[PDB]
Protein backbone atom coordinates (compact mmCIF):
# COMPACT_ATOMS: atom_id res chain seq x y z
CA UNK A 1 0.00 0.00 0.00
CA UNK A 2 0.34 3.23 -1.13
CA UNK A 3 -1.24 6.06 0.84
CA UNK A 4 -3.69 8.22 -1.01
CA UNK A 5 -6.48 10.80 0.10
CA UNK A 6 -9.77 9.01 1.27
CA UNK A 7 -12.70 10.57 -1.04
CA UNK A 8 -16.12 9.65 0.61
CA UNK A 9 -18.19 8.38 -1.97
CA UNK A 10 -22.08 7.28 -2.45
CA UNK A 11 -25.62 8.02 -4.36
CA UNK A 12 -25.60 10.28 -0.86
CA UNK A 13 -22.78 12.27 -1.98
CA UNK A 14 -23.08 15.64 -4.54
CA UNK A 15 -20.28 15.57 -7.27
CA UNK A 16 -17.44 17.38 -7.65
CA UNK A 17 -17.16 17.86 -11.47
CA UNK A 18 -19.60 16.98 -14.40
CA UNK A 19 -18.19 15.71 -17.58
CA UNK A 20 -21.29 15.82 -20.12
CA UNK A 21 -21.12 14.50 -23.15
CA UNK A 22 -23.23 14.77 -25.99
CA UNK A 23 -23.65 12.26 -28.93
CA UNK A 24 -23.43 13.12 -32.43
CA UNK A 25 -26.51 11.69 -33.08
CA UNK A 26 -28.52 14.36 -30.50
CA UNK A 27 -27.47 17.17 -33.27
CA UNK A 28 -26.32 16.12 -36.21
CA UNK A 29 -27.26 13.59 -38.91
CA UNK A 30 -24.04 11.61 -39.87
CA UNK A 31 -25.22 10.95 -43.47
CA UNK A 32 -25.92 14.81 -44.18
CA UNK A 33 -22.23 16.68 -44.67
CA UNK A 34 -21.87 19.45 -42.64
CA UNK A 35 -25.51 18.76 -40.52
CA UNK A 36 -25.79 20.73 -37.61
CA UNK A 37 -29.22 20.96 -35.99
CA UNK A 38 -28.67 25.07 -34.99
CA UNK A 39 -32.19 24.28 -32.81
CA UNK A 40 -30.81 21.42 -31.39
CA UNK A 41 -27.77 22.79 -30.11
CA UNK A 42 -29.32 26.36 -29.16
CA UNK A 43 -31.92 24.49 -27.23
CA UNK A 44 -29.08 22.03 -25.62
CA UNK A 45 -26.71 24.99 -24.90
CA UNK A 46 -29.41 26.62 -22.82
CA UNK A 47 -29.56 23.20 -20.53
CA UNK A 48 -25.91 23.27 -20.45
CA UNK A 49 -25.28 26.97 -19.50
CA UNK A 50 -27.42 26.10 -16.21
CA UNK A 51 -25.23 23.58 -15.11
CA UNK A 52 -21.89 25.55 -16.37
CA UNK A 53 -22.95 28.32 -13.50
CA UNK A 54 -23.37 25.79 -10.99
CA UNK A 55 -20.35 23.66 -11.81
CA UNK A 56 -17.99 26.62 -12.26
CA UNK A 57 -14.45 25.73 -13.12
CA UNK A 58 -15.99 22.18 -12.53
CA UNK A 59 -17.41 21.11 -15.78
CA UNK A 60 -16.57 20.14 -19.04
CA UNK A 61 -18.88 19.90 -21.84
CA UNK A 62 -17.77 17.05 -24.92
CA UNK A 63 -19.30 17.53 -28.50
CA UNK A 64 -19.37 14.39 -30.46
CA UNK A 65 -18.66 14.49 -34.68
CA UNK A 66 -21.50 14.16 -35.93
CA UNK A 67 -21.54 14.48 -39.79
CA UNK A 68 -17.90 16.49 -39.32
CA UNK A 69 -16.38 13.70 -37.91
CA UNK A 70 -17.73 10.46 -39.49
CA UNK A 71 -17.22 12.58 -42.75
CA UNK A 72 -13.18 13.37 -41.95
CA UNK A 73 -12.84 9.59 -41.09
CA UNK A 74 -14.89 8.74 -44.12
CA UNK A 75 -12.71 10.44 -46.00
CA UNK A 76 -9.38 9.59 -45.06
CA UNK A 77 -6.71 7.10 -46.65
CA UNK A 78 -6.16 4.59 -44.51
CA UNK A 79 -3.34 3.45 -46.22
CA UNK A 80 -1.80 6.99 -45.01
CA UNK A 81 -2.40 7.45 -40.92
CA UNK A 82 -1.45 11.13 -41.55
CA UNK A 83 -4.63 11.61 -43.84
CA UNK A 84 -6.59 11.46 -40.77
CA UNK A 85 -4.76 14.52 -39.31
CA UNK A 86 -8.35 15.97 -41.16
CA UNK A 87 -10.60 14.91 -38.24
CA UNK A 88 -8.87 17.20 -35.91
CA UNK A 89 -10.04 20.34 -37.61
CA UNK A 90 -13.43 18.68 -38.64
CA UNK A 91 -13.68 18.11 -34.76
CA UNK A 92 -12.94 21.74 -34.04
CA UNK A 93 -15.73 23.27 -36.41
CA UNK A 94 -18.00 21.04 -33.95
CA UNK A 95 -16.62 22.39 -31.11
CA UNK A 96 -16.63 25.96 -32.23
CA UNK A 97 -20.82 25.72 -32.98
CA UNK A 98 -21.00 24.72 -29.44
CA UNK A 99 -18.78 27.39 -27.77
CA UNK A 100 -20.09 30.11 -29.83
CA UNK A 101 -23.80 29.37 -29.04
CA UNK A 102 -22.78 28.95 -25.21
CA UNK A 103 -20.97 32.84 -25.16
CA UNK A 104 -24.10 33.76 -26.90
CA UNK A 105 -25.61 33.26 -23.90
CA UNK A 106 -23.45 34.30 -21.50
CA UNK A 107 -21.39 30.89 -20.88
CA UNK A 108 -17.17 31.44 -20.94
CA UNK A 109 -16.93 28.77 -23.39
CA UNK A 110 -13.23 28.13 -24.76
CA UNK A 111 -12.71 25.54 -27.44
CA UNK A 112 -9.64 23.13 -26.65
CA UNK A 113 -8.15 21.01 -29.11
CA UNK A 114 -7.18 17.73 -27.47
CA UNK A 115 -4.47 16.75 -30.40
CA UNK A 116 -2.92 19.92 -29.14
CA UNK A 117 -2.70 19.03 -25.32
CA UNK A 118 -2.78 14.99 -25.52
CA UNK A 119 -0.85 11.98 -27.07
CA UNK A 120 -1.14 7.97 -26.90
CA UNK A 121 1.68 5.99 -25.33
CA UNK A 122 0.80 2.57 -24.64
CA UNK A 123 -2.82 2.97 -25.93
CA UNK A 124 -3.20 5.27 -22.93
CA UNK A 125 -4.62 8.88 -23.69
CA UNK A 126 -1.92 11.28 -21.86
CA UNK A 127 -2.79 14.82 -20.73
CA UNK A 128 0.16 16.75 -21.88
CA UNK A 129 -0.63 20.52 -21.70
CA UNK A 130 -1.30 22.29 -18.40
CA UNK A 131 -4.27 24.66 -20.37
CA UNK A 132 -7.05 22.22 -19.40
CA UNK A 133 -6.62 22.73 -15.91
CA UNK A 134 -5.43 26.47 -15.56
CA UNK A 135 -9.05 26.88 -18.17
CA UNK A 136 -11.25 25.36 -15.01
CA UNK A 137 -9.46 27.06 -12.48
CA UNK A 138 -10.46 30.76 -14.60
CA UNK A 139 -13.84 29.45 -13.95
CA UNK A 140 -14.44 28.78 -17.97
CA UNK A 141 -16.12 26.05 -19.74
CA UNK A 142 -13.55 23.81 -22.08
CA UNK A 143 -15.56 22.88 -25.01
CA UNK A 144 -13.41 19.65 -25.72
CA UNK A 145 -14.51 16.61 -28.69
CA UNK A 146 -12.62 13.66 -29.90
CA UNK A 147 -9.64 13.73 -32.02
CA UNK A 148 -6.87 12.44 -34.15
CA UNK A 149 -3.65 11.97 -31.37
CA UNK A 150 -0.35 11.16 -31.74
CA UNK A 151 0.93 7.83 -30.69
CA UNK A 152 4.75 7.54 -29.15
CA UNK A 153 5.49 6.24 -33.01
CA UNK A 154 4.10 9.51 -34.90
CA UNK A 155 0.63 7.49 -35.89
CA UNK A 156 -2.10 9.39 -35.76
CA UNK A 157 -5.30 7.58 -34.15
CA UNK A 158 -9.23 8.56 -34.32
CA UNK A 159 -9.91 9.07 -30.31
CA UNK A 160 -13.64 9.12 -30.45
CA UNK A 161 -14.94 11.69 -28.00
CA UNK A 162 -16.96 8.85 -26.02
CA UNK A 163 -13.24 8.41 -24.44
CA UNK A 164 -12.40 12.00 -23.53
CA UNK A 165 -13.65 11.79 -19.94
CA UNK A 166 -10.54 8.77 -19.56
CA UNK A 167 -8.07 11.92 -19.64
CA UNK A 168 -9.66 13.61 -16.79
CA UNK A 169 -8.92 10.90 -14.14
CA UNK A 170 -5.50 12.07 -13.24
CA UNK A 171 -6.31 15.43 -13.19
CA UNK A 172 -10.08 15.45 -11.54
CA UNK A 173 -9.90 16.43 -7.48
CA UNK A 174 -12.93 14.90 -5.72
CA UNK A 175 -15.81 12.85 -7.48
CA UNK A 176 -16.30 12.98 -11.14
CA UNK A 177 -19.59 12.55 -12.67
CA UNK A 178 -19.24 11.96 -16.44
CA UNK A 179 -22.76 11.66 -18.33
CA UNK A 180 -22.88 10.47 -21.87
CA UNK A 181 -25.89 11.70 -23.51
CA UNK A 182 -27.52 9.17 -26.34
CA UNK A 183 -30.17 8.39 -28.36
CA UNK A 184 -30.86 5.56 -26.17
CA UNK A 185 -32.11 5.29 -22.44
CA UNK A 186 -29.03 3.39 -21.56
CA UNK A 187 -27.94 -0.32 -22.39
CA UNK A 188 -30.96 -2.33 -23.40
CA UNK A 189 -30.97 -5.98 -22.47
CA UNK A 190 -36.29 -5.63 -24.01
CA UNK A 191 -34.58 -3.39 -20.65
CA UNK A 192 -32.59 -0.89 -19.59
CA UNK A 193 -29.86 -2.19 -17.36
CA UNK A 194 -30.29 -0.14 -14.52
CA UNK A 195 -26.79 -0.89 -12.78
CA UNK A 196 -23.24 -2.11 -14.06
CA UNK A 197 -20.51 -2.73 -11.42
CA UNK A 198 -17.52 -2.25 -13.80
CA UNK A 199 -15.32 -4.69 -11.82
CA UNK A 200 -16.95 -7.19 -13.14
CA UNK A 201 -18.81 -5.99 -16.44
CA UNK A 202 -19.25 -9.04 -18.53
CA UNK A 203 -23.23 -8.85 -18.41
CA UNK A 204 -23.41 -5.45 -20.01
CA UNK A 205 -21.03 -6.49 -23.21
CA UNK A 206 -23.27 -9.45 -23.47
CA UNK A 207 -25.96 -7.23 -24.22
CA UNK A 208 -24.68 -5.21 -26.79
CA UNK A 209 -23.92 -8.88 -28.91
CA UNK A 210 -27.87 -9.13 -28.29
CA UNK A 211 -28.14 -5.52 -29.57
CA UNK A 212 -24.84 -4.80 -31.75
CA UNK A 213 -20.44 3.08 -30.70
CA UNK A 214 -22.05 1.79 -27.65
CA UNK A 215 -19.04 -0.74 -27.23
CA UNK A 216 -16.81 2.52 -26.82
CA UNK A 217 -19.11 4.07 -24.44
CA UNK A 218 -18.84 1.10 -21.89
CA UNK A 219 -15.29 0.53 -22.61
CA UNK A 220 -14.79 3.81 -21.72
CA UNK A 221 -17.37 4.57 -18.36
CA UNK A 222 -16.06 1.21 -17.09
CA UNK A 223 -12.61 2.43 -17.32
CA UNK A 224 -13.58 5.61 -16.05
CA UNK A 225 -15.76 4.02 -13.22
CA UNK A 226 -12.88 1.74 -12.01
CA UNK A 227 -10.75 5.12 -11.31
CA UNK A 228 -14.07 6.18 -9.31
CA UNK A 229 -16.09 7.86 -11.43
CA UNK A 230 -19.62 7.76 -11.29
CA UNK A 231 -20.54 7.32 -14.97
CA UNK A 232 -23.81 6.95 -16.48
CA UNK A 233 -25.66 6.50 -20.15
CA UNK A 234 -28.80 8.11 -21.14
CA UNK A 235 -31.01 9.66 -23.46
CA UNK A 236 -30.24 12.93 -24.46
CA UNK A 237 -33.34 15.66 -25.75
CA UNK A 238 -32.22 19.21 -26.83
CA UNK A 239 -35.26 20.75 -24.30
CA UNK A 240 -35.15 18.40 -21.54
CA UNK A 241 -34.08 20.30 -18.07
CA UNK A 242 -30.69 18.82 -16.90
CA UNK A 243 -30.58 19.88 -12.98
CA UNK A 244 -30.65 16.46 -11.69
CA UNK A 245 -27.09 16.59 -12.77
CA UNK A 246 -25.99 18.31 -10.10
CA UNK A 247 -27.67 16.60 -7.24
CA UNK A 248 -26.69 12.97 -5.33
CA UNK A 249 -28.18 10.54 -7.17
CA UNK A 250 -30.35 9.12 -4.95
CA UNK A 251 -32.19 12.25 -5.15
CA UNK A 252 -32.53 12.29 -8.90
CA UNK A 253 -36.43 12.50 -10.28
CA UNK A 254 -38.16 9.23 -10.57
CA UNK A 255 -38.63 9.70 -14.12
CA UNK A 256 -35.36 9.31 -15.31
CA UNK A 257 -33.65 6.45 -16.64
CA UNK A 258 -30.06 5.59 -16.86
CA UNK A 259 -27.58 3.23 -17.21
CA UNK A 260 -25.13 3.48 -13.82
CA UNK A 261 -21.87 2.47 -14.22
CA UNK A 262 -20.02 2.48 -10.92
CA UNK A 263 -17.48 0.94 -8.62
CA UNK A 264 -18.86 -0.33 -5.17
CA UNK A 265 -19.51 2.95 -3.76
CA UNK B 1 28.14 32.64 -14.91
CA UNK B 2 26.38 29.70 -15.33
CA UNK B 3 27.51 26.87 -18.03
CA UNK B 4 25.90 26.45 -20.82
CA UNK B 5 26.24 24.70 -24.41
CA UNK B 6 28.14 27.49 -26.98
CA UNK B 7 26.72 27.46 -29.90
CA UNK B 8 28.28 28.23 -33.14
CA UNK B 9 26.78 31.20 -35.07
CA UNK B 10 27.30 33.59 -37.87
CA UNK B 11 26.18 34.25 -41.41
CA UNK B 12 28.30 31.22 -42.68
CA UNK B 13 26.28 29.11 -40.48
CA UNK B 14 23.45 26.99 -41.99
CA UNK B 15 20.25 27.27 -39.31
CA UNK B 16 18.90 24.32 -37.39
CA UNK B 17 15.23 25.26 -37.45
CA UNK B 18 13.08 27.58 -39.79
CA UNK B 19 10.08 29.25 -38.20
CA UNK B 20 8.11 31.03 -41.15
CA UNK B 21 5.81 33.49 -40.49
CA UNK B 22 3.16 34.46 -43.82
CA UNK B 23 1.34 37.60 -43.31
CA UNK B 24 -2.30 38.06 -43.26
CA UNK B 25 -1.27 40.63 -45.78
CA UNK B 26 -0.19 37.87 -48.50
CA UNK B 27 -3.50 36.20 -49.17
CA UNK B 28 -6.42 37.89 -47.25
CA UNK B 29 -7.91 41.07 -47.37
CA UNK B 30 -8.66 41.90 -43.99
CA UNK B 31 -11.95 43.84 -45.02
CA UNK B 32 -13.18 41.05 -46.62
CA UNK B 33 -14.77 39.00 -44.67
CA UNK B 34 -13.48 35.35 -44.71
CA UNK B 35 -11.49 36.29 -47.96
CA UNK B 36 -8.77 33.79 -48.45
CA UNK B 37 -7.20 33.84 -51.69
CA UNK B 38 -6.62 30.26 -52.62
CA UNK B 39 -4.41 30.83 -55.15
CA UNK B 40 -2.01 33.01 -53.12
CA UNK B 41 -2.49 30.03 -50.40
CA UNK B 42 -1.98 27.30 -52.80
CA UNK B 43 1.28 28.64 -54.26
CA UNK B 44 2.62 29.48 -51.26
CA UNK B 45 2.11 26.10 -49.95
CA UNK B 46 4.00 24.67 -52.61
CA UNK B 47 7.10 26.34 -51.83
CA UNK B 48 6.68 25.88 -48.32
CA UNK B 49 6.44 22.35 -48.87
CA UNK B 50 10.03 22.41 -50.30
CA UNK B 51 11.43 23.82 -47.14
CA UNK B 52 9.10 21.34 -45.06
CA UNK B 53 10.83 18.22 -46.72
CA UNK B 54 14.41 19.41 -45.47
CA UNK B 55 13.47 21.09 -42.88
CA UNK B 56 11.79 17.91 -41.62
CA UNK B 57 10.67 18.81 -37.90
CA UNK B 58 12.88 21.78 -38.01
CA UNK B 59 10.19 24.06 -39.05
CA UNK B 60 6.92 25.62 -37.83
CA UNK B 61 4.47 27.38 -40.41
CA UNK B 62 3.20 30.25 -38.78
CA UNK B 63 -0.05 31.80 -40.57
CA UNK B 64 -1.13 35.59 -40.04
CA UNK B 65 -4.88 36.60 -39.16
CA UNK B 66 -6.51 37.85 -42.11
CA UNK B 67 -9.24 38.96 -42.73
CA UNK B 68 -10.87 36.40 -39.67
CA UNK B 69 -8.08 37.47 -37.04
CA UNK B 70 -8.72 40.87 -37.94
CA UNK B 71 -12.95 40.05 -37.72
CA UNK B 72 -12.69 38.25 -34.59
CA UNK B 73 -11.32 41.72 -33.07
CA UNK B 74 -13.22 43.90 -34.77
CA UNK B 75 -16.69 42.29 -33.62
CA UNK B 76 -15.70 41.72 -30.25
CA UNK B 77 -16.80 43.44 -26.73
CA UNK B 78 -14.13 45.29 -24.95
CA UNK B 79 -16.13 45.25 -21.77
CA UNK B 80 -15.94 41.36 -21.90
CA UNK B 81 -12.81 40.45 -22.23
CA UNK B 82 -14.13 37.04 -22.75
CA UNK B 83 -15.68 37.86 -26.47
CA UNK B 84 -12.13 37.28 -27.44
CA UNK B 85 -12.51 34.18 -27.29
CA UNK B 86 -13.77 33.82 -30.90
CA UNK B 87 -10.30 34.60 -32.23
CA UNK B 88 -9.33 31.38 -31.21
CA UNK B 89 -12.22 29.96 -33.70
CA UNK B 90 -11.09 32.60 -36.27
CA UNK B 91 -7.64 31.78 -36.12
CA UNK B 92 -8.38 28.01 -36.06
CA UNK B 93 -9.84 28.27 -39.81
CA UNK B 94 -6.98 30.45 -41.08
CA UNK B 95 -4.20 27.15 -39.97
CA UNK B 96 -6.84 24.33 -41.49
CA UNK B 97 -6.66 26.14 -44.77
CA UNK B 98 -2.96 26.13 -44.91
CA UNK B 99 -2.82 22.35 -43.13
CA UNK B 100 -5.17 21.27 -45.88
CA UNK B 101 -3.66 22.74 -48.66
CA UNK B 102 -0.16 21.30 -47.32
CA UNK B 103 -1.56 17.87 -46.81
CA UNK B 104 -3.19 17.82 -50.46
CA UNK B 105 0.59 18.06 -52.01
CA UNK B 106 2.24 15.64 -49.40
CA UNK B 107 3.10 17.64 -46.48
CA UNK B 108 2.47 15.98 -43.08
CA UNK B 109 0.66 19.54 -41.77
CA UNK B 110 -1.08 19.63 -38.44
CA UNK B 111 -3.09 22.41 -37.29
CA UNK B 112 -2.23 23.09 -33.53
CA UNK B 113 -4.15 25.63 -31.24
CA UNK B 114 -1.23 27.75 -29.52
CA UNK B 115 -4.52 28.65 -27.02
CA UNK B 116 -4.23 24.81 -26.01
CA UNK B 117 -0.81 25.13 -25.58
CA UNK B 118 0.50 28.79 -24.16
CA UNK B 119 -0.67 31.00 -21.87
CA UNK B 120 0.77 34.66 -20.63
CA UNK B 121 2.66 35.25 -17.18
CA UNK B 122 3.93 38.40 -16.67
CA UNK B 123 2.98 39.14 -20.09
CA UNK B 124 5.49 36.35 -21.56
CA UNK B 125 3.90 33.69 -23.31
CA UNK B 126 4.30 30.10 -21.64
CA UNK B 127 4.94 27.09 -23.32
CA UNK B 128 2.62 24.84 -21.69
CA UNK B 129 2.33 21.62 -24.01
CA UNK B 130 4.15 19.51 -24.86
CA UNK B 131 2.63 18.33 -27.79
CA UNK B 132 4.60 20.74 -30.21
CA UNK B 133 8.17 19.24 -29.74
CA UNK B 134 6.43 15.54 -30.17
CA UNK B 135 5.05 16.55 -33.56
CA UNK B 136 8.22 18.07 -34.04
CA UNK B 137 10.03 14.53 -33.14
CA UNK B 138 7.53 12.89 -35.46
CA UNK B 139 8.87 14.85 -38.54
CA UNK B 140 5.19 16.98 -38.72
CA UNK B 141 4.80 20.43 -39.78
CA UNK B 142 3.07 22.25 -37.26
CA UNK B 143 1.01 25.27 -38.68
CA UNK B 144 0.49 28.00 -35.87
CA UNK B 145 -1.19 31.28 -35.38
CA UNK B 146 -1.60 33.83 -33.06
CA UNK B 147 -4.57 33.65 -30.72
CA UNK B 148 -6.90 34.58 -27.69
CA UNK B 149 -4.53 33.76 -24.76
CA UNK B 150 -5.09 33.51 -21.20
CA UNK B 151 -3.18 35.49 -18.59
CA UNK B 152 -2.45 34.29 -15.09
CA UNK B 153 -5.91 36.40 -14.55
CA UNK B 154 -7.69 34.57 -16.40
CA UNK B 155 -7.92 37.58 -19.19
CA UNK B 156 -7.66 36.84 -22.38
CA UNK B 157 -5.49 38.97 -24.80
CA UNK B 158 -4.79 38.76 -28.78
CA UNK B 159 -1.56 37.29 -29.18
CA UNK B 160 -0.14 37.92 -32.64
CA UNK B 161 0.93 35.56 -34.96
CA UNK B 162 4.29 38.15 -34.89
CA UNK B 163 5.02 36.67 -31.77
CA UNK B 164 4.31 33.33 -32.22
CA UNK B 165 8.51 33.03 -32.65
CA UNK B 166 8.84 33.58 -29.14
CA UNK B 167 7.32 30.46 -27.84
CA UNK B 168 9.88 28.80 -29.43
CA UNK B 169 12.73 30.42 -28.36
CA UNK B 170 12.95 28.16 -24.76
CA UNK B 171 12.03 24.91 -27.09
CA UNK B 172 14.48 25.32 -30.13
CA UNK B 173 18.35 24.25 -30.10
CA UNK B 174 20.76 25.01 -32.05
CA UNK B 175 20.34 28.20 -34.46
CA UNK B 176 16.65 29.73 -35.21
CA UNK B 177 15.84 31.32 -38.07
CA UNK B 178 12.86 33.30 -37.93
CA UNK B 179 11.22 35.13 -41.64
CA UNK B 180 8.80 37.32 -41.46
CA UNK B 181 7.16 37.07 -44.82
CA UNK B 182 5.27 40.84 -45.02
CA UNK B 183 3.97 43.03 -47.97
CA UNK B 184 7.06 45.12 -47.90
CA UNK B 185 10.81 44.52 -48.47
CA UNK B 186 12.32 45.35 -44.55
CA UNK B 187 11.89 48.33 -42.29
CA UNK B 188 12.25 51.40 -44.87
CA UNK B 189 13.91 54.47 -43.33
CA UNK B 190 13.53 55.53 -48.66
CA UNK B 191 15.34 52.83 -48.31
CA UNK B 192 15.57 49.87 -46.01
CA UNK B 193 17.48 49.04 -43.34
CA UNK B 194 18.90 46.00 -43.85
CA UNK B 195 20.86 45.14 -40.42
CA UNK B 196 19.55 45.79 -36.61
CA UNK B 197 21.48 45.49 -33.76
CA UNK B 198 19.23 43.82 -31.27
CA UNK B 199 21.13 44.81 -28.72
CA UNK B 200 20.35 48.37 -29.35
CA UNK B 201 17.77 48.53 -32.05
CA UNK B 202 16.37 52.32 -31.31
CA UNK B 203 16.98 53.41 -35.08
CA UNK B 204 14.80 50.71 -36.90
CA UNK B 205 12.12 52.14 -33.94
CA UNK B 206 12.53 55.46 -35.16
CA UNK B 207 12.05 54.53 -38.77
CA UNK B 208 8.40 53.18 -37.98
CA UNK B 209 8.00 56.97 -36.15
CA UNK B 210 8.59 58.25 -40.39
CA UNK B 211 6.32 55.50 -41.64
CA UNK B 212 3.44 54.76 -39.00
CA UNK B 213 1.79 45.96 -37.49
CA UNK B 214 5.67 46.39 -38.13
CA UNK B 215 6.18 47.30 -34.62
CA UNK B 216 4.79 44.22 -33.27
CA UNK B 217 7.20 42.39 -35.63
CA UNK B 218 10.08 44.23 -34.89
CA UNK B 219 9.49 43.67 -31.32
CA UNK B 220 8.90 39.98 -31.81
CA UNK B 221 12.22 39.46 -33.89
CA UNK B 222 14.87 41.96 -31.57
CA UNK B 223 13.21 39.58 -28.99
CA UNK B 224 14.21 36.18 -30.43
CA UNK B 225 17.11 38.35 -31.71
CA UNK B 226 18.28 38.97 -28.11
CA UNK B 227 17.94 35.16 -27.35
CA UNK B 228 20.51 34.24 -30.38
CA UNK B 229 18.18 33.89 -33.39
CA UNK B 230 18.75 34.98 -36.79
CA UNK B 231 15.75 37.06 -38.03
CA UNK B 232 14.16 38.74 -40.92
CA UNK B 233 11.59 41.12 -42.12
CA UNK B 234 11.07 40.53 -46.13
CA UNK B 235 8.38 40.63 -49.18
CA UNK B 236 6.68 38.19 -49.36
CA UNK B 237 5.02 36.71 -52.99
CA UNK B 238 3.33 33.42 -53.60
CA UNK B 239 5.05 32.35 -56.52
CA UNK B 240 9.25 32.99 -55.41
CA UNK B 241 11.45 30.51 -54.50
CA UNK B 242 12.63 30.31 -50.98
CA UNK B 243 14.81 27.85 -51.22
CA UNK B 244 18.02 30.23 -50.15
CA UNK B 245 16.00 30.39 -46.64
CA UNK B 246 17.98 26.34 -46.15
CA UNK B 247 20.91 28.57 -46.80
CA UNK B 248 23.65 30.91 -45.05
CA UNK B 249 23.33 33.98 -44.99
CA UNK B 250 26.29 34.47 -46.93
CA UNK B 251 25.27 32.42 -49.89
CA UNK B 252 21.83 34.08 -50.74
CA UNK B 253 21.29 35.04 -54.02
CA UNK B 254 22.43 38.63 -54.67
CA UNK B 255 18.95 40.02 -56.12
CA UNK B 256 16.84 39.09 -52.10
CA UNK B 257 16.33 42.38 -49.81
CA UNK B 258 15.88 41.88 -46.38
CA UNK B 259 15.79 43.30 -42.55
CA UNK B 260 18.09 41.00 -40.71
CA UNK B 261 17.78 41.31 -37.08
CA UNK B 262 20.55 39.98 -34.99
CA UNK B 263 23.23 40.26 -31.97
CA UNK B 264 27.00 40.11 -33.00
CA UNK B 265 27.34 36.77 -34.61
N1 LIG C 1 -27.29 -2.93 -25.69
C1 LIG C 1 -27.45 -1.69 -26.25
N2 LIG C 1 -28.21 -0.75 -25.66
C2 LIG C 1 -28.44 0.48 -26.20
N3 LIG C 1 -27.85 0.86 -27.36
C3 LIG C 1 -27.04 0.03 -28.06
C4 LIG C 1 -26.78 -1.31 -27.53
N4 LIG C 1 -25.97 -1.91 -28.43
C5 LIG C 1 -25.70 -1.06 -29.44
N5 LIG C 1 -26.34 0.11 -29.21
C6 LIG C 1 -26.32 1.27 -30.14
O1 LIG C 1 -25.50 2.35 -29.68
C7 LIG C 1 -26.13 3.56 -30.11
C8 LIG C 1 -25.52 4.72 -29.33
O2 LIG C 1 -24.16 4.92 -29.81
P1 LIG C 1 -23.94 6.01 -31.06
O3 LIG C 1 -22.42 6.05 -31.23
O4 LIG C 1 -24.76 5.65 -32.32
O5 LIG C 1 -24.58 7.39 -30.51
P2 LIG C 1 -23.98 8.89 -30.27
O6 LIG C 1 -22.45 8.86 -29.88
O7 LIG C 1 -24.88 9.35 -29.24
O8 LIG C 1 -24.10 9.73 -31.66
P3 LIG C 1 -23.26 9.49 -33.13
O9 LIG C 1 -24.36 8.69 -33.86
O10 LIG C 1 -22.98 10.76 -33.90
O11 LIG C 1 -21.92 8.76 -32.87
C9 LIG C 1 -27.64 3.31 -29.97
O12 LIG C 1 -28.42 4.14 -30.85
C10 LIG C 1 -27.74 1.84 -30.34
O13 LIG C 1 -28.14 1.68 -31.71
N1 LIG D 1 9.47 51.64 -41.36
C1 LIG D 1 8.61 50.76 -41.96
N2 LIG D 1 9.02 49.95 -42.94
C2 LIG D 1 8.20 49.08 -43.59
N3 LIG D 1 6.90 48.95 -43.25
C3 LIG D 1 6.34 49.69 -42.27
C4 LIG D 1 7.18 50.65 -41.54
N4 LIG D 1 6.37 51.24 -40.65
C5 LIG D 1 5.12 50.74 -40.74
N5 LIG D 1 5.11 49.79 -41.71
C6 LIG D 1 3.90 49.05 -42.13
O1 LIG D 1 3.89 47.69 -41.68
C7 LIG D 1 3.24 46.93 -42.70
C8 LIG D 1 3.53 45.44 -42.45
O2 LIG D 1 2.79 45.04 -41.27
P1 LIG D 1 1.26 44.40 -41.51
O3 LIG D 1 0.83 43.98 -40.10
O4 LIG D 1 0.31 45.37 -42.25
O5 LIG D 1 1.49 43.16 -42.52
P2 LIG D 1 1.18 41.56 -42.43
O6 LIG D 1 1.30 41.02 -40.96
O7 LIG D 1 2.17 41.07 -43.36
O8 LIG D 1 -0.35 41.29 -42.92
P3 LIG D 1 -1.81 41.75 -42.15
O9 LIG D 1 -2.08 43.03 -42.98
O10 LIG D 1 -2.95 40.77 -42.36
O11 LIG D 1 -1.58 41.93 -40.64
C9 LIG D 1 3.69 47.54 -44.03
O12 LIG D 1 2.76 47.31 -45.10
C10 LIG D 1 3.78 49.01 -43.67
O13 LIG D 1 2.61 49.72 -44.09
C1 LIG E 1 -13.86 11.46 -33.15
C2 LIG E 1 -14.93 11.23 -34.22
O1 LIG E 1 -15.97 12.27 -34.32
C3 LIG E 1 -16.41 10.97 -33.86
P1 LIG E 1 -17.05 10.76 -32.18
O2 LIG E 1 -16.28 11.70 -31.23
O3 LIG E 1 -18.51 11.20 -32.19
O4 LIG E 1 -16.92 9.28 -31.78
C1 LIG F 1 -3.99 37.27 -33.94
C2 LIG F 1 -4.76 38.14 -34.95
O1 LIG F 1 -4.97 37.53 -36.27
C3 LIG F 1 -4.09 38.69 -36.23
P1 LIG F 1 -2.33 38.51 -36.64
O2 LIG F 1 -1.84 37.12 -36.17
O3 LIG F 1 -2.23 38.53 -38.17
O4 LIG F 1 -1.55 39.66 -36.01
Amino acid sequence: HHSSGLVPRGSHMTPDFLAIKVGGSLFSRKDEPGSLDDDAVTRFARNFARLAETYRGRMVLISGGGAFGHGAIRDHDSTHAFSLAGLTEATFEVKKRWAEKLRGIGVDAFPLQLAAMCTLRNGIPQLRSEVLRDVLDHGALPVLAGDALFDEHGKLWAFSSDRVPEVLLPMVEGRLRVVTLTDVDGIVTDTILPEVDARSPEQAYAALWGSSAMHTKLDALVTCARRGAECFIMRGDPGSDLEFLTAPFSSWPAHVRSTRITTTA
